[PDB]
């Protein structure tokens, strides 16, 4: 099975937002709107914003899952490589196999799907802090795109779904991810390639 990646705002007008972090060689996480692609360093904080037009019901949750982007790989489960799944860098909550973690949220839950075997991490949907207009979730990606025996240079997408308390679909958005040593340079390069192409 391949989970849908269709953008769907749904009844609550759900969509993601990203900061404008620039492309300096020192930057650790940066988003390209032109590529709809997040570039980040291994295990570093990735702020992702949640925006809605109206308040969803109590019990609404927000799930993140990775899938391979390319058609010939979309069916393979995205997981950490044989090295990283064994490096004992657990935060006490995330299974060591999971590529995507949520940072600093005690209510995060990690799912190994009993049928598809796909991994995901889900948290309660919460209102913005007083004074803010959106809610931010901090994600970590725990392997490099290049990890041998894992992603092995294959591009992935992160799919973010807004769910009701049963896990039914309320909204969906997605973005490509590259986990790399120099996100600033790589974003600049890929945006240049795009502009040329
Ligand atoms: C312009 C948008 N207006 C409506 C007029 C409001 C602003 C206030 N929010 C509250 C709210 C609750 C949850 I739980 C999650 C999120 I993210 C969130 O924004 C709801 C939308
Ligand atoms: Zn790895």
């Amino acid at each position: 099975s391949v989970p849908s990646q269709k953008t769907y705002q749904g009844s609550y007008g759900f969509r993601l937002g990203f900061l404008h972090s620039g492309t300096a060689k020192s930057v650790t996480c940066t988003y390209s709107p032109a590529l709809n692609k997040l570039f980040c360093q291994l295990a570093k904080t990735c702020p992702v914003q949640l925006w809605v037009d109206s308040t969803p019901p109590p019990g609404t949750r927000v799930r993140a899952m990775a899938i391979y982007k390319q058609s010939q790989h979309m069916t393979e489960v995205v997981r950490r490589c044989p090295h990283h799944e064994r490096c004992s860098d657990s935060d006490g909550l995330a299974p060591p196999q999971h590529l995507i973690r949520v940072e600093g949220n005690l209510r995060a839950e990690y799912l190994d799907d009993r049928n598809t075997f796909r991994h995901s991490v889900v948290v309660p949907c919460e209102p913005p802090e007083v004074g803010s207009d959106c809610t931010t979730i901090h994600y970590n990606y725990m392997c490099y795109s290049s990890c041998m025996g894992g992603m092995n240079r294959r591009p992935i997408l992160t799919i973010i779904t807004l769910e009701d308390s049963s896990g039914n679909l309320l909204g969906r958005d997605s973005f490509e991810v590259r986990v790399c040593a120099c996100p600033g340079r790589d974003r600049r390069t890929e945006e240049e390639n795009l502009r040329k192409k």
